[PDB]
RNA sequence: UACCAGCAAAACACUCCGAUGUUUUAGAGCUAGAAAUAGCAAGUUAAAAUAAGGCUAGUCCGUUAUCAACUUGAAAAAGUGGCACCGAGUCGGUGCUU
DNA sequence: CTAATCGCCAATCGGAGTGTTTTGCTGGTAA
DNA sequence: GATTGGCGATTAG
């Protein structure tokens, strides 16, 4: 009967309905509804238009702030409830002015001053403080009774902001000179390694150590004056230690033990000691040092005083930043002022001109206020040291900017502790509720304990102790911490699929290394000249190699079976041709060989290995192990502690050895332990029908769940259940009768160049950047891009190249385009000319690989697999059967996600089960690339352009259709790799690659095409193209846009100033808008269609009123609530309840002469039509914008001007834009002087006018059009309404002119 | 179609923390002139909010995913739209079963 | 009044930890 | 990351 062809898209899904012979049928349907119509005729091809999906990402941001701006606001509210009792003898209000601060005065019920209450206490104290720092740095540094208020400010502002949490452990600023360091290094060197002495070389490593530079460059400067050291050497592992690095200490002290030491975890003090005890206590201070040194360079950016004078380093070195502001501000003035006297005026009282009253008052940044004062400081004389500052960025600063995310959470710590015990001598109070307010500060919920919720929550897992209140002076002993962390990782873990409800076992455990290791050695084979044949292993070589090289390395190499087993044993001298990683640290652990060999004691090493893989901290581990002690001894608890590992496995432990040969012994590990006769693997131990495990497993083992359970991103997954439901209505249409066949296939940057270019720039240490400063919109291109990745040098030649010359330049593939077809970055070169890669058809000769082997390495720089294929002329270079195999994948789909909707249809589609525990197919399901299709419209002559209407999604899938039916049913033994179910490369790929050729008719082959046993007739060349070319052109397509309603945010985020304008909304119930502002874009969910009466003038006239009306995300519920109260309060009476019509976004209208318009909003209208040109057309204007056809193209001239006029014609009666017409028809009547080629690259932009969708705006050879955007839904209220469903054929039309 | 092995490339889902930006109020502008108008002097910081709001009253939740119209249904969804030809203005016609 | 065109605007930057597929040279092995 | 619907000022009825 008849078959489906399918294609799905991102945006678009096509279907078509062929028959016998390739023809698509056609039928009348039935259309309800009040109009005059009753019948109507359709053709069955169409598609489908839709939207774009999201990710979750966008509101995960938002999830996790809403919860931090809530937590920040609680620790402020326990601050107050220590200070409350007190301060109510002081003032008794104080608390009560501070909530009322965002108020107008008429509201305000206090006075308008916060603090202290007067006119002349508020200016006098404003007078003494200008900053907040200085009362910081007063308080710390004297010795006299405060008031309370200012403790209380002074405390919750060091509260509010409190650094960042990167170093872990305690710091102490107070060294900060960096030389009295490289000295105290080098002194204790030389101090017990004596007679051999690293030379000081008299270093002032002050420049060195202390200059703002990075690691590597500090790391090449300081040996840069010693003649010579190593860049492994023990002296420059401690100095990378002394910096940020990860230093390895087993060289140059004989260890067998890696020894990496971090100067920053919370785990340095334990391997300190630990790496202190196999070399002793002999060499200690050697350490302390390193620390001094260590913290004694990162603080050297933000704290720029000196010491002996202040213990606020922080406080002290923000009022720098004031007083070199007023003393620059003064000279400036003066300079400006007498030497320009004519531009005292908008430096310095103008708001919008970038000036010095546009920095602090407007808006703008550093960057611009620099590049706007440039030129005026370097015209003018003097001021030669105000332009040097302006080099380091100290011009004029401020002291609360962008580059403050560099301050320590230690150092706001201690001046808090230092105010804390200068005044805890007058007020008491202060005495007793000392170690809480350190607490307040300090306190950090851990990643895997997460929201604080009491069963009412989807995103939390944690347990409780007691029912109480949390806080942070009772989190430990209400949050049992225990089991919270072992429900963090299981809720996560795959469970087994041959048997559900089973936790998988750990990777590293003990039965799953005896099953890995062991089921390997299961099949090898081995020949000697004593030997007749290729033997197997016995258990016992097994468990020989086990003991004498597993347990001597992890890792056993094949050499070491060749030559310590077979030579040693067997005596052979030559023959042919897993990690028990976990019994080896054991047995170097507990140091017992029978503890682990014994068999009684298990269920103990699998708690251990679980308890070891599972937490992370360490308390958790001693106390997991607490109960697992009183057995070995104390010391070995010492060293447990310090194993760990990662990784799960895919297997449960009761398939292994829970339901194993308990009715034969051996179990199925121990089948490939001690093999016998059947020397058969776990796969045959499964898939066998000789044992009783098919019935046990196989005991065992929604549509959107399913689908939602998918891999893959969610922009995707649209697209399958709209095929889905699409095919179940055609289904329906045609009779019930299922297809025949079914043939599918699916259809398949800026800021990371700048970010990349800055970073190879600043490694490479080039200056190109300073010479040819770069915008935010220039590297687009990829040329330059290429340019500027290689500090502008060739690669082939190894010369600089220029800006301007790969214009003349070439791009070439590494690999030739001829085998992969790659157009990535990691494969284009750019060079002067391909010539000089040498080889046109392998890897660039070995020429440029010796010349360029250093440039490549130092490219150490990440901006380039690039240096493997260029360096792949020393290796010997490619094969053919990864061409033989990429021809295949090239039309055969191995894409996963296409096999699982293959198996979707399939598993729906076939219900009927055969009597013998089997299935019967009904339904055929063939999948195949668009390759075919490519190559057969190129072969005859079925161009395609993409910029006329949408009418192309349904035309490809008739031909994957026809394509593949054809296919399938002459060459019946292909089923292999195009059905879903279940030397020689050479004559495969010209099979594959000659497949195709039963079309053609010469490379003579008859007109009638036969298949083998009845002489099918699989085609004809005498009517088939006859019948594709009269389908090809079909002026009837059913295209459908999918209606939908509209959710997000409520409206733009952006704060404006105070208005007198109705437009505005307040941001809370009790801030009227038009003193303190608001946001101002709403979002319209839906419209409602609303006819009733409402009054006019003072008469109360009233009239009867039928408009439009939106309804916004923000007051949805209310209408949905009750619609009618809701009617009234906006102004409306008597509200006819029965004729409220909902209409979503999308709808369809139709007016007079078949013109339709969209919906968009209640405000404005889209475009609905489309355009039929015929198929003549389409072949001149594809073959003139590109042999014998230059000639074709030539004689047939005058049809560039039958185009116009058919668009003329078409937007005259549907579009009705008037002056764009004209100025169309004005343009094009002037430039008929080109030849073809460009008036048809310019032709082909002319059909943006009658495009379906949004108007936009296109540009012609010099003139640009612009928009015509439709403004008034007032036409559309007596016009008719359609309803349509998935597919277009069953619709109702509803009259609106009643 | 599954299990071990080296690395690399990624993509997706959840939890815990930093630094800015925007909007109102406080930091007493002065000298001449009835008046617009001129002349001069300062400018760097702090408090509150950050989707309107909810009931289950928690140091909890609020921007992803699903959605043609009528008849019945709490809900999901069971029931609901007759076949072939020619011409080829968007469909029309004829001949009958219907 | 009063309704229709025209020109400009739209929140952004860093860090730590855990679990899972899918592709590309490696394979092997096996049903 | 651009698109595509909102809002103020001008201008034509």
């Amino acid at each position: 009967k008849y078959s489906i062809g399918l294609d799905i898209g991102t945006n678009s899904v096509g279907w078509a309905v062929i028959t016998d012979e390739y023809k698509v049928p056609s039928k009348k349907f039935k259309v309800l509804g009040n109009t005059d119509r009753h019948s109507i005729k359709k053709n069955l091809i169409g598609a489908l238009l839709f939207d774009s999906g999201e990710t979750a990402e966008a509101t995960r941001l938002k999830r996790t702030a809403r919860r931090r701006y809530t937590r920040r606001k609680n620790r402020i509210c326990y601050l107050q409830e220590i200070f409350s009792n007190e301060m109510a003898k002081v003032d008794d209000s104080f608390f009560h002015r501070l909530e009322e601060s965002f108020l107008v005065e008429e509201d305000k019920k206090h006075e308008r001053h916060p603090i202290f209450g007067n006119i002349v206490d508020e200016v006098a104290y404003h007078e003494k403080y200008p900053t907040i720092y200085h009362l910081r740095k007063k308080l710390v540094d004297s010795t006299d009774k405060a008031d309370l208020r200012l403790i209380y400010l002074a405390l919750a502002h060091m509260i509010k902001f409190r650094g960042h949490f990167l170093i872990e452990g305690d710091l102490n600023p107070d060294n900060s000179d960096v030389d009295k360091l490289f000295i105290q290094l080098v002194q204790t060197y030389n101090q017990l390694f004596e007679e051999n002495p690293i030379n000081a070389s008299g270093v002032d490593a002050k420049a060195i150590l202390s200059a703002r530079l990075s690691k590597s460059r500090r790391l090449e400067n300081l040996i840069a004056q010693l003649p010579g050291e190593k860049k492994n050497g023990l002296f420059g592992n401690l100095i990378a230690l002394s910096l940020g690095l990860t230093p390895n200490f087993k060289s140059n002290f004989d260890l067998a033990e890696d020894a990496k030491l971090q100067l920053s975890k919370d785990t340095y003090d334990d391997d300190l000691d630990n790496l202190l005890a196999q070399i002793g206590d002999q060499y200690a201070d050697l350490f302390l040092a390193a620390k001094n040194l260590s913290d004694a360079i990162l603080l050297s950016d933000i704290l720029r005083v000196n010491t002996e004078i202040t213990k606020a380093p922080l406080s002290a070195s923000m009022i720098k930043r004031y007083d070199e502001h007023h003393q620059d501000l003064t000279l400036l003035k003066a300079l400006v002022r007498q030497q320009l006297p004519e531009k005292y005026k908008e430096i310095f009282f103008d708001q919008s001109k970038n000036g010095y009253a546009g920095y602090i008052d407007g808006g703008a940044s550093q960057e611009e206020f620099y590049k706007f004062i440039k030129p005026i400081l370097e015209k003018m004389d003097g001021t030669e040291e105000l332009l040097v500052k302006l080099n380091r960025e100290d011009l004029l600063r401020k002291q609360r900017t962008f580059d403050n995310g560099s301050i320590p959470h230690q150092i706001h710590l201690g001046e808090l502790h230092a105010i804390l015990r200068r005044q805890e001598d007058f007020y008491p109070f202060l005495k007793d509720n000392r170690e809480k307010i350190e607490k307040i500060l300090t306190f950090r919920i851990p990643y895997y304990v997460g929201p604080l919720a009491r069963g009412n929550s989807r995103f939390a897992w944690m347990t409780r102790k007691s029912e109480e209140t949390i806080t942070p002076w009772n989190f430990e002993e209400v949050v049992d911490k225990g089991a919270s962390a072992q429900s963090f990782i299981e809720r996560m873990t795959n469970f087994d699929k041959n048997l559900p409800n089973e936790k998988v076992l750990p990777k590293h455990s003990l039965l799953y290394e005896y099953f890995t290791v062991y089921n390997e050695l299961t099949k090898v084979k081995y020949v000697t000249e004593g030997m007749r044949k290729p033997a197997f292993l016995s258990g016992e070589q097994k468990k020989a190699i086990v003991d004498l090289l597993f347990k001597t390395n992890r890792k056993v190499t094949v050499k070491q079976l060749k030559e310590d087993y077979f030579k040693k044993i067997e005596c052979f001298d030559s023959v042919e041709i897993a990690s028990l990683g976990t019994y080896h640290d054991l047995l170097k652990i507990i140091k017992d060989k029978d503890f682990l060999d014994n068999e009684e004691n298990e269920d103990i090493l699998e708690d251990i290995v679980l308890t070891l893989t599972l937490f992370e901290d360490r308390e958790m581990i001693e106390e997991r192990l607490k109960t697992y002690a009183h057995l070995f001894d104390d010391k070995v608890m010492k060293q447990l502690k310090r194993r760990r590992y990662t990784g799960w496995g895919r297997l449960s432990r009761k398939l292994i050895n829970g339901i194993r040969d308990k009715q034969s012994g051996k179990t199925i590990l121990d089948f490939l332990k001690s093999d016998g006769f059947a020397n058969r693997n776990f796969m045959q131990l499964i898939h066998d029908d000789s044992l009783t495990f098919k019935e046990d497993i196989q005991k065992a083992q929604s549509l959107h769940e399913h689908i939602a359970n998918l891999a893959g991103s969610p922009a995707i997954k649209k697209g399958i259940l709209q095929t889905v439901k699409v095919v179940d209505e055609l289904v329906k249409v045609m009779g019930r009768h299922k297809p025949e066949n079914i043939v599918i296939e699916m259809a398949r940057n800026s800021r990371e160049r700048m970010k990349r270019i800055e970073e190879g720039i600043k490694e490479l240490g080039s200056q190109i950047l300073k010479e040819h400063p770069v915008e935010n919109t220039q590297l687009q291109n990829e040329k330059l891009y290429l340019y500027y990745l290689q500090n502008g040098r060739d690669m082939y030649v190894d010369q600089e190249l220029d800006i301007n010359r790969l214009s003349d330049y070439d791009v070439d593939h590494i690999v030739p385009q001829s085998f992969l077809k790659d157009d990535s970055i990691d494969n284009k070169v750019l060079t002067r000319s391909d010539k000089n890669r040498g080889k046109s058809d392998n890897v660039p000769s070995e020429e440029v690989v010796k010349k360029m082997k250093n440039y490549w390495r130092q490219l150490n720089a990440k901006l380039i697999r690039k240096f493997d294929n260029l360096t792949k002329a020393e290796r010997g270079g490619l094969s053919e059967l990864d061409k033989a195999g990429f021809i295949k994948r090239q039309l055969v789909e191995t894409r996963q996600i296409t096999k699982h909707v293959a198996q979707i249809l399939d598993s729906r589609m076939n219900t009927k089960y055969d009597e013998n525990d089997k299935l019967i197919r009904e339904v055929k399901v063939i999948t195949l690339k668009s390759k075919l299709v490519s190559d057969f419209r190129k072969d005859f002559q079925f161009y395609k352009v993409r910029e006329i209407n949408n009418y192309h999604h349904a035309h490809d899938a008739y031909l994957n259709a026809v394509v593949g039916t054809a296919l399938i049913k002459k060459y019946p033994k292909l089923e292999s790799e195009f059905v879903y179910g279940d030397g020689k490369a050479t004559a495969k790929y010209f099979f594959y690659s000659n497949i195709m050729n039963f079309f053609k008719t010469e490379i003579k082959r008859p007109l009638i095409e036969t298949n083998g046993e009845t002489g099918e007739i699989v085609w004809d060349k005498g009517r088939d193209f006859a019948t594709v070319r009269k389908v090809l052109s079909m002026p009837q397509v059913n295209i459908v846009k999918k209606t939908e309603v509209q959710t997000g945010g409520f409206s733009k985020e952006s704060i404006l100033p105070k208005r007198n304008s109705d437009k505005l909304i307040a941001r809370k119930k009790d801030w009227d808008p038009k003193k303190y502002g608001g946001f101002d874009s709403p979002t319209v969910a839906y419209s409602v269609l609303v006819v009733a009466k409402v009054e006019k003038g003072k008469s109360k006239k009233l009239k009867s009123v039928k408009e439009l009306l939106g309804i916004t995300i923000m007051e949805r519920s209310s209408f949905e609530k009750n619609p009618i109260d809701f009617l009234e309060a906006k102004g409306y009476k008597e509200v006819k309840k029965d004729l409220i019509i909902k209409l979503p976004k999308y709808s369809l209208f139709e007016l007079e002469n078949g013109r339709k318009r969209m919906l968009a909003s209640a405000g404005e209208l889209q475009k609905g039509n489309e355009l039929a040109l015929p198929s003549k057309y389409v072949n001149f204007l594809y073959l003139a914008s590109h042999e014998q056809k230059q000639l074709f193209v030539e004689q047939h001239k005058h049809y560039l001007d039958e185009i116009i006029e058919q668009i003329s014609e078409f937007s005259k009666r549907v579009i009705l834009a008037d002056a764009n017409l004209d100025k169309v028809l004005s343009a094009y009547n002037k430039h008929r002087d080109k030849p073809i080629r460009e008036q048809a690259e310019n032709i082909i932009h002319l059909f943006t006018l009658t495009n379906l969708g949004a108007p936009a705006a296109f540009k012609y050879f010099d003139t640009t059009i612009d928009r015509k955007r439709y403004t008034s839904t007032k036409e559309v209220l007596d016009a008719t309404l359609i309803h349509q469903s998935i597919t277009g054929l069953y619709e109702t039309r509803i009259d609106l002119s009643q």
